[PDB]
């Protein structure tokens, strides 16, 4: 059946804003996963998982009699799709079980691993999500094999449909770079927001870049992709060598024996895929990656044998039985155990990407330190493994259960505890009046609070106004944030705050984070009064102020808005049209299309544009909260044309006289062009809409202000 | 950006079940359009619409000074997409304003029509939907030009995103028949559910079949497509000749001057399309269809001139200025007015498809009767126009406002008014006990009520249990309904009913329609007791019994389930796979995926399959309401394979012994294969889920029982 996407393949896709409705969710509207998880007997689940590790099923026999390596791979792939550019991917929604991730070539046979966990999932039911279970099982694997983990937090609620993630534009699985949809340009520059080298891989190609088995060049790809997943050199070496302490690869025969991935398989496969015609199709005959490597002499026990082997042998290039490039130790004895035949042993083997850890000079230094000091290795791997598997969980307030590590880590963007009484509703009213008496304008107030709160992204739950990081580096100097104007606003608010806090008894105080958001609330209320409407904007106190020392400036960089259609801002020229960037930002803010539309139209007339630009400011009462954006946009008395100077800026002229009335960008005018967005603009541009527009605007403003408030959740 | 649909283009699409969520809807959850409409000043709207008719705008000047013809075409096309096969299409959701219908070639320049209505829509706001406005406007056009309409009902609520309708598989607009995705096979057999001859047309091609100008062969396509839109020969000739009493076609120059349709146009077009480079691009120079025909000597006034011209001249084939085939009156004088130049007149002209009304022998007789008896023509057109524009509105209880016709029409599937006291809760309990004491089984009770209620489709709001049409022709003889079994159940229930009604005072009685549903509810309660659960199933009385004479047997045929996955039924072998048919039926029932899943799994164990088939009956306690379907389907101890006799039936065997445990169809096993369905099945197949399963089953059962109950809305 032909679809709208077929006829108009470049039209903007709004469905991404309307996923995850209560319609697709089987749990009641009142289901709260945190409350369910908090009563789980986590120790009981862990004992069942520990038993499972050595209870082989004949439909997917356990290598070495132990499924630990397979489950560690499973958990690492759950977490390993994460990209810092947009926060998308990661383990936090259990998306490995839906398309496309369930059927990526790098996730082959993890379908088997998830099916092994069904009995445990079935037993505990809604009290443990799949998303938490996948990570918990990797921790139990590690513990069962002698490795002490850093801890574990539950709280990843399950989702019920595929997420809409851009994984690349290639139309062929695993396509090598340089094709018509190449994700590389220039001198091997990987396009943002991607964090893998080929479509369907987690990070890199285990044979080497585009299959070329050069460990030095592979290391460049490892470094780049791991940095795009928030991991530095030490973490990367710790993770790779730690993972490949355990288990083995599978490549017993040619890959052409392997059948359809799960999404393509027949209905009788019951959700499994990659059925293999090679010998038994499983166990000793398994084919997963096509490589046939076993790294250590004790694949089911933590050890420091990965680095003993990497450094204690010289390595020769060889081929697996499927034809893939891999490496074998020169002159070695057969010291590595076979996975099924206790009378067979093998020589040590490595991947090209393992050898990167020795042949890249910066990795080599770290790897040597870890080989000489395996306790340093164990600590680094435990911390990295926790970070990897928790990186998208958000604020520490979301972490549940009895195994949460007490140590606060810088990468968590931590927020200090509040240890004093909070302001009450009368205090809030007193503060709003003091803010408005200061001479700060509606535009300044709304622009500052928007700048602070709109860094939030629901993909990894980073950002938001909690912390008052807008006053710190690097946020205070982002161009979208208008650094000089911002500094002036913050100075005036800090004086208000000092004066209010100086006059209190009993230890009551207000944080700057709270006062920024409250001051924005005062601006919106003043704008509504300017329009003739008395409204109260809700406000919830309890934010705290983070220090510079608790703020990792380099990790904060990915939160910089380079496109923010809500402020009519674009830092430079991109290949993706600005309206598509707007919808992407709306998705990160967790907004529906109605919410996006009201929010944008209100922000335009409040003065929120960067640089006081007049684009989309379709009103003659700026700083009054009215629906004028929509009424003027939809007025058929105005004709619009792209300017000769800039095709992305439009002039609105009176159709009868030619007189210039307005200017706008693509982000402004999409609301009058896209058939779904224009239907929404019509509701708000109608003669009966003024009250509705104000109420809906207040409600989406308060939603945005509260996005990171998991302390209240 | 590669999507799951690109990778697995035949996987099943569940998003169709989760459209129209509260997320994409700008109106509050509590918005009730009926209540808004009932306060509209409809008279005021009609005055404004009458004013609009001759208020020409320079960006799309009015032909003859009067927009009436354009607006009639607008309303006829709004309604004209309707198909009786599935009830999809029609005017009832205002979908002409969204993709793809906003950009179909047949709807060219109706964008202008809708834009002319923006000021009225803006002025009245939420109190008149677009969907109602489009129809009201056509009515006012007719009244303005001297035709008295049969009436009008409001109550078409607006929708907010494109609907998921199968319009065909062609990848080229207007593709002629016989291509790789032809909608025709055999002897010009149009594929169900389609009701148009080419992709992007409303019914037929005005030049003739695949562009061949043969009025006799065109008539065959007219007849078949109009029948697929619920119209017989009389209605068809009335509608065509009535419409083509008014206005004109547009084809002043070659079609190559016409630019991008609305969804393809640039953002500066602000939702309009088909911009033309031919002369002024508009008015006298307009190009819409490419034909240049004006049918009558007074195109802005009702007349009897259509049939005087059709019969009064002989016709010659000619070409418009765009090259299209059309017909001109041999030897006529220039009697037809020009739309813009008072000094030009034209000869009478006709489309191929107009000539069909004279040259097809069955239409000729009707056309002649109408030419000789113009009052019969007028009355037929008025009634057909009402039917056309109200066909998808559902029961008369949905019809709102002061212009609703009092006459009950057969095509509305009318339900008699209830004029007696209803049964109360004590009476319901007494009747449920009588039903359970009669010896009717769980399976018979559930199957009968499901058969009755599941005819409902939310596309056109036809069917459902109200009316007790399951006891009449043709429902009583449908194979899916198990006629012999059904007859036995109905006889027992009618004897219960007769006995209960015989014992009452005060006029209280129970209808058979209510008793069938209540008997179903007793079955579900008995099934829950059989499982050890104490459950009450909600029941709302108030259904009435329709007569055979109130039930048009041929119109009822399209409600026959030829595929009903909920009863594991398929009437024969189709090209569309059965799990796609299941999702389609779920959409018609208005079910979400979780609701579809719970419903099916419960019905399987209750004995609702047609013919007592064991397929999908994954329980050892049939007729008990348990989650066994899910627990057994997901048991990895069972291996599934297609049978050698039939690739659409699967055998489930114990993995270790090979012993046969179950059989199932594609509809059964999809729940264990599709990654989203299987995530839902897991919830209900968990150890903590038995009570949740039961309570969710009851809720969805009740939902289905009440789908047609707009008397309670
Ligand atoms: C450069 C990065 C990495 C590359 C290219 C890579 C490559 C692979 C490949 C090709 C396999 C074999 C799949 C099979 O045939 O079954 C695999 C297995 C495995 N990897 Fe990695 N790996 C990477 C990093 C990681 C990390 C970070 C971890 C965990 C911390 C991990 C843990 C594992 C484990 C445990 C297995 C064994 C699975 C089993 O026993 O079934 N790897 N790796
Ligand atoms: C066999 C069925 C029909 C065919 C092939 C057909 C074809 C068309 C064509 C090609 C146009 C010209 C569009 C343009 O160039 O502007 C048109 C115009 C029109 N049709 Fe039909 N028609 C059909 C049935 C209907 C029916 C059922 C109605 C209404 C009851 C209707 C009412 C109109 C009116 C009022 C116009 C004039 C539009 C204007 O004045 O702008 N037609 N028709
Ligand atoms: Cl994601
Ligand atoms: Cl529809
Ligand atoms: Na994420
Ligand atoms: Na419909």
């Amino acid at each position: 059946g032909t679809s709208n996407r077929d006829w108009w393949p470049n039209q903007l896709d709004l469905s991404i804003l309307h996923r995850h409705s209560s319609l697709s969710d089987p749990m009641g509207k009142d289901f709260n996963y945190a409350q369910a998880f908090e009563k789980l007997d986590l120790a009981a689940v862990k004992r069942d998982l520990h038993a499972l590790m050595t209870t082989s099923q004949d439909w997917w026999p356990a290598d070495f009699g132990h499924y630990g390596g397979l489950f560690i791979r499973m958990a690492w792939h759950s977490a390993g799709t994460y990209r810092t550019a947009d926060g998308r991917g990661g383990a936090g929604e259990g998306q490995q079980r839906f398309a496309p991730l369930n059927s990526w070539p790098d996730n082959a046979n993890l379908d088997k691993a998830r099916r092994l966990l069904w009995p445990i999932k079935q037993k505990y039911g809604r009290a443990i999500s799949w998303a938490d279970l996948l990570i918990l099982t990797g921790n139990v694997a590690l513990e069962s094999m002698g490795f002490k983990t850093f801890g574990f937090a539950g709280g990843r609620a399950d989702t019920w449909e595929p997420a809409d993630v851009y994984w690349g534009s290639e139309k062929i699985w695993l396509e090598l770079s340089g094709g018509p949809n190449s994700r590389y340009s220039g001198d091997r520059q990987l396009e943002n927001p991607l964090a893998a080298v080929q479509m369907g891989l987690i990070y890199v190609n285990p044979e080497g870049p585009d299959g070329n088995p050069d460990p030095v060049a592979a290391a460049r790809d490892i470094r780049d992709t791991f940095a795009r997943m928030a991991m530095n050199d030490e973490e990367t070496v710790a993770l790779i060598a730690g993972g490949h302490t355990f288990g083995k690869t599978h490549g017993a025969g040619p890959a052409s024996n392997v059948g359809a991935e799960p999404e393509a398989a027949g209905i009788e496969a019951q959700g499994l895929g990659w059925k293999s015609a090679y010998r038994t199709g499983k166990g000793a005959d398994a084919i997963t990656s096509g490589l046939e490597v076993t790294w250590t002499t004790t694949p089911t026990q933590w050890s420091h044998n990965f680095f003993e082997n990497l450094f204690g042998y010289e390595w020769e290039l060889t081929k697996s039985p499927a034809g893939a490039h891999q490496w074998v130790a020169k002159g070695a004895d057969a010291v590595i155990p076979d996975a099924f035949d206790p009378s067979k042993k093998h020589r040590p083997t490595m991947l090209t990407t393992d050898l990167s850890l020795r042949f890249d000079p910066a990795y080599e230094k770290i790897s040597r330190r870890f080989h000489e000091n395996p306790e340093q290795f164990a600590d680094a791997f435990a911390r990295a493994w926790f970070k990897l598997t928790h990186r998208d969980m958000g604020p520490r307030a979301r972490y549940l259960g009895p195994e949460v590590p007490a140590e606060v880590l810088l990468w968590q963007d931590p927020i200090p505890a509040v240890d004093h009484p909070l302001i009450d509703a009368a205090d809030a009213a007193e503060l709003k009046a003091k803010v408005l008496a200061s001479g700060l304008t509606v535009s300044q107030l709304v622009s500052t609070a928007w700048a602070a709160a709109s860094t939030f992204r629901g993909s990894d739950k980073r950002g938001g106004a909690n912390g008052a990081r807008i006053r710190l580096a690097p946020q205070k100097d982002w161009e979208a944030n208008q650094p000089e104007q911002l500094a002036a606003v913050l100075e005036t608010l800090e004086a208000i705050r000092t004066a209010f806090n100086g006059a209190q008894r009993g230890g009551k105080q207000v944080s700057l984070a709270d006062l920024i958001v409250l001051a924005g609330c005062a601006g919106v209320e003043q704008a509504a009064k300017n329009a003739g409407h008395a409204v109260t904007v809700p406000f919830a106190p309890g934010r705290a102020d983070a220090s510079q020392e608790q703020t990792d400036v380099e990790s904060m960089a990915v939160l910089e808005p380079v496109a923010d259609g809500f402020r009519n801002y674009l830092k430079g020229k991109y290949r993706v049209p600005a309206e598509v960037l707007l919808v992407d930002k709306a998705q990160l803010l967790t907004l529906s299309a109605p919410e996006m539309t009201v929010l944008l139209g209100g922000l335009r007339v409040l003065g929120a544009n960067v640089g006081q630009s007049r684009h989309g400011v379709f009103t003659a009462r700026e700083q009054a909260l009215t629906n004028d954006f929509f009424v003027n946009l939809l007025d058929m008395g105005t004709e619009w044309k792209p300017t000769a100077a800039d095709a992305d800026v439009f002039e609105g002229r009176d159709r009868a006289t030619g007189e210039l009335k307005w200017t706008g960008t693509r982000v402004d005018l999409v609301f009058g062009s896209h058939s779904q967005l224009r239907a929404l603009a019509e509701v708000y541009g109608s003669a009966d809409a003024q009250e509705k527009f104000v109420r809906d605007f207040v409600a989406v403003w308060n939603k945005v202000m509260n996005l990171d408030r998991f302390d209240l959740a």
